[PDB]
Formats: C-alpha cells, sequence, structure tokens
C-alpha cells in the first residue's frame, strides 16, 4: 500500500535525523497522489523541528507551509500535532508565526492547547512587546486556556517593563486565582515590582471603605480586586508565617478561605468517574457500597504511606502508632480508615495479624483488591466522609495531575494530616493550618504572597511582606 510505504521510509527520517529526504519525499508523494494521514504529517511536522536558524533554512519555514496545508486537508490533529507544532514554533522563534497557527486552529474549529500559546506568550515577551502578549492572552481565554504559572509570570514580566500598573494588579490576582503559590522566580518579581518606582507612585489616598469591605463578602475571602490602595513608598519583607498565621513582619492574622461544599461533590463525582475509568468498575463499585455501610469516620489512613514513610521496608509499628494517634485526636475515639492492600493485611507476627482483623471487624479497615490502586480508594473516602487524610503521599504521580490544580489543592491544605518523626518525641501529626495559604490582599491593600515548597515541614515557607509605610 502506497500510504504504508511512505510510513516505512518517513519512520526512517526521524530515526536519522534526516530533514532533507522527508521534504523530497514530502513532495513526492503530493505527484504521486498520495493523500497523507495523520501520522504521516506528525512526523514530517517532527523532523522539520530538528533545523536551527544568514535566512530561513527551508526546514523550519516548511515546516509551517506543512502544518497549514494539514489544517487545509481537514486531517484531525492529535496530541503530538499540538506537542510537534509546538516545538517547531519553538525552534523558529517568530512569535507572529506561532500565533498564526493558533489563529488557524480557531478559523478551522480546531480546539488549541496551552503549548500551542507558549512559543507565541512567551516569544512576544522577550521582545517587550506588551499589546502583543495581551492580544495572546484574550485569545486563550476566547479559547477557554487556562494559563498556567509561567504564562502568567511572563505577563506579569511584560507589564512591569511597560509600567503597566493595572495589568501588573490583575495578573497578581490571577497568580492567587489560579496559582495560590509561586515559584522561586515568580517571587523575586513580586518583591521587586512591589520596591520598584512606579509601585511607589500608583495608589490612591481614600477609598470607600464600604464598597471594599463589599467585595472581600463578595470574593469569598482574602482580597478585594478594587485596585490598588494607599500611597508612598511600599515596605517589601521576606517573612514567615506563625502556626496561628500571623505575619511576623506586620502582626496581620491572615484569613481562613472557606470551601464551596458544591465544588466538593463536583469533585467526589469527578473521582468516581476518574476511578472507575482506571479501576475495575465492580471493584470500585464495591468499595462505594461498603463505604455507604460503614463511617463514620474523622479520618482516613493511606495505610501503604504510613508502613513505608521513611523505612527500608513496611513498619507495622508506624501504621499502628498512626492509627492509635489519629483515634487519640478524634473527639469520640473513632478508629480512623485504614485503606491497605489485601496483599498486606496477609502482617508475619501473629498479635499484628490479629489486630488488622480486629480493625477490619471493628468497621475501620478496607483491604484493597490485587491489581488496584489505593490512592482512589482513600481519596475517595476522605472526600465523601468529609474528614482528614492522613498520608505523606507527595503526590507527583501522573494521577494527581488528573485531579486539577483549583479545587484540589484547596481541599487538600484543609483535609491532608502528614506525619513526622523525631529521635527526641516520636511521631508527631501535622494538622491542617488555620489559615489559607494563599496570596492575600487585606481591606488596607497588605499583600502576602507565599512562595511555593516541595515540603513544607522540611522547609519553612518564604512569605512577602508588602505593606505601605505610610
Ligand atoms: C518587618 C518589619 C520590620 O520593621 C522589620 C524590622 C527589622 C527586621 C525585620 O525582619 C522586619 C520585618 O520583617
Ligand atoms: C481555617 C480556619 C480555621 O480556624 C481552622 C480551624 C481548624 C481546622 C481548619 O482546617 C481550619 C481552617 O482551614
Ligand atoms: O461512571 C461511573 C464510574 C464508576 C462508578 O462506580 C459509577 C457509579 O457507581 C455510578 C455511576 C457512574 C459510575
Ligand atoms: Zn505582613
Amino acid at each position: 500500500s502506497p500510504e504504508a510505504l511512505l510510513k516505512q521510509k518517513l519512520d526512517m527520517c526521524s530515526k536519522k535525523g534526516d530533514v532533507l529526504e522527508a521534504l523530497r519525499l514530502y513532495d513526492e508523494a503530493r505527484r504521486n497522489g498520495v493523500q497523507l494521514s495523520q501520522y504521516h504529517y506528525n512526523v514530517l511536522l517532527y523532523v522539520c523541528s530538528l533545523a536551527e536558524a544568514s535566512s530561513p533554512n527551508p526546514g523550519l519555514s516548511r515546516g509551517f507551509d506543512i502544518f497549514k496545508q494539514m489544517i487545509v486537508d481537514k486531517v484531525v490533529p492529535n496530541e503530538a500535532t499540538f506537542t510537534n507544532g509546538a516545538r517547531l514554533a519553538v525552534a523558529k522563534d517568530d512569535p507572529e508565526m506561532a500565533f498564526d497557527m493558533v489563529k488557524q486552529m480557531k478559523a478551522f474549529g480546531i480546539q488549541p492547547r496551552l503549548r500551542s500559546y507558549g512559543p507565541a506568550l512567551f516569544g512576544f515577551c522577550r521582545k517587550g512587546d506588551a499589546d502583543k502578549a495581551y492580544e495572546v492572552d484574550a485569545h486563550m481565554v476566547e479559547s477557554e486556556v487556562v494559563p498556567e504559572e509561567p504564562e502568567l509570570a511572563a505577563l506579569l514580566k511584560v507589564s512591569m517593563d511597560t509600567k503597566n500598573a493595572d495589568k501588573v494588579y490583575k495578573t497578581l490576582q490571577r497568580l492567587r486565582d489560579l496559582v495560590r503559590q509561586v515559584s522561586k522566580s515568580t517571587f523575586d518579581m513580586i518583591e521587586e515590582w512591589f520596591k520598584s518606582e512606579v509601585a511607589t507612585k500608583t495608589g490612591v489616598k481614600k477609598w470607600d471603605v464600604k464598597k471594599i469591605r463589599d467585595a472581600v463578602v463578595s470574593g469569598g475571602g482574602g482580597w478585594h480586586g478594587q485596585g490598588w490602595l494607599g500611597t508612598g513608598k511600599w515596605n517589601v519583607k521576606r517573612t514567615e508565617m506563625d502556626e496561628n498565621g500571623v505575619c511576623k513582619c506586620c502582626k496581620e492574622k491572615l484569613v481562613c478561605i472557606d470551601i464551596n461544599p458544591v465544588e466538593t461533590e463536583t469533585f467526589a463525582a469527578s473521582l468516581t468517574r476518574l476511578a472507575c475509568e482506571r479501576e475495575v468498575k465492580a471493584n470500585f463499585n464495591q468499595f462505594q457500597e461498603w463505604l455507604e455501610r460503614h463511617g463514620p469516620f474523622d479520618a482516613v489512613i493511606d495505610g501503604a504511606n504510613m508502613g513505608l514513610v521513611n523505612q527500608r521496608s513496611f513498619s507495622f509499628f508506624q501504621l499502628n502508632n498512626t492509627v492509635q494517634r489519629c483515634q487519640q485526636i478524634s473527639p469520640s475515639k473513632r478508629l480512623p480508615l485504614v485503606i491497605l492492600h489485601k496483599s498486606r493485611v496477609n502482617a508475619t507476627y501473629p498479635k499484628n495479624r490479629a489486630l488488622l482483623e480486629k480493625w477490619k471487624n471493628a468497621g475501620a479497615l478496607y483491604a484493597t483488591p490485587p491489581g488496584s490502586n489505593d490512592d482512589w480508594y482513600w481519596l475517595y473516602a476522605a472526600v465523601s466522609c468529609k474528614c482528614l487524610l492522613v498520608t505523606n503521599d507527595e503526590m507527583r504521580d501522573h494521577l494527581f495531575q488528573l485531579l486539577g490544580n483549583s479545587f484540589f489543592p484547596r481541599w487538600k491544605e484543609k483535609h491532608q494530616v502528614r506525619i513526622s518523626v523525631t529521635r527526641e518525641d516520636g511521631l508527631k501529626l501535622n494538622m491542617p493550618p488555620p489559615y489559607s495559604i494563599v496570596i492575600q490582599e487585606s481591606e488596607d491593600g497588605t499583600w502576602h504572597v507565599p512562595m511555593s515548597v516541595e515540603d513544607d515541614l522540611q522547609t519553612s515557607r518564604q512569605w512577602l511582606c508588602a505593606k505601605r509605610s505610610k
């Protein structure tokens, strides 16, 4: 088959980096009247990405012609298409041509992905072209493609470069809303903003206190969204919050922001849906039915994690110590729900085995079936029982990326208990903080900005306190 032949010869070109043979074989196929499918086009886009930048080489600038033709042909793009299209646009380094690709996708009814907007946005950011960056941003907005931190930080940086205090403000609110805690680089960038001449010079001496007060009630708390307040130089300090969310520097008590229980039942349904896709339906169903018949619970334990975190092998001591300590902080002394592999319940010291059976008899242990991923079980139990989740799982794994970066991090902060162990004292339960670890804007315009960290028990979390000295 002549379509199946072109595949064999194109498969050779990508595994050699042979761009000129692919551009010859593309033209030969058009001579032969051979129609190119998804796979043919994706391989040519990838192969063209290997060319670098005298004037444009015929690998890159031909790559966009192949892209434009693929769209005209109405060959539906898959995820490899968007990726290769993006890395072609990255290697070219022409932001205006990157953005032209996205416009073509829009005109032909194709949803662009986040990585499609990157080369454009980041290109216009490097060149200091704020108006083009903002066009790209508005196009993302209308396409319903949600920016993550890198895109937001570029918009912030370009807004700082063009003295656009209004856009800095709006982008800072978008970081709060979407990201919550900022990477090191963004954090440094926000510090720079607050120390800058433009920030010193933008503000108001007098504003309507009630209009602010109503906005605070309106937004859920911890921000108002009405613009910069106060005047004069900002006092900008790197500081920390104490255990109660009091700023060490200015003594403001940070706010604790509620979760809307409607978002929670939505999240619960999404977990069920995501889990049923990956587990054997009847296994996850069986767990749901068992859970409806048991409880109430004050806490759910990731049994594998409590047995294995900081251990060379499974410590029943550590699991048992953790069960006992959760029971002890339960106002009515409920046993926590231990989720553990059936593999692990069957361990080899008889009194430990009998305790695992007693917890199961007490309605406080569920042995997950062989093949299952425990994570879905302990997630679904904690969410549905509206209780604490005791786990030190870092949650890097692909699974957790499916849960989203808005609701689930907020839920996690309110529900997650982690264990820490010292020589001196043994095992400690680290409880959810009595405040929200998020960018906050106070009623008089004081800002607290949390840096993001891998582990906030290992490393003490840096915050920025930006307060008007007048
Ligand atoms: C916040 C305010 C302040 O005046 C001050 C002074 C000395 C040392 C500090 O850390 C701070 C501070 O964090
Ligand atoms: C926010 C505020 C608060 O006082 C509190 C107290 C106990 C447990 C919590 O999770 C919270 C909270 O999230
Ligand atoms: O779509 C579903 C996946 C798993 C599951 O347990 C389930 C369910 O229990 C009820 C309706 C839908 C689903
Ligand atoms: Zn402060």
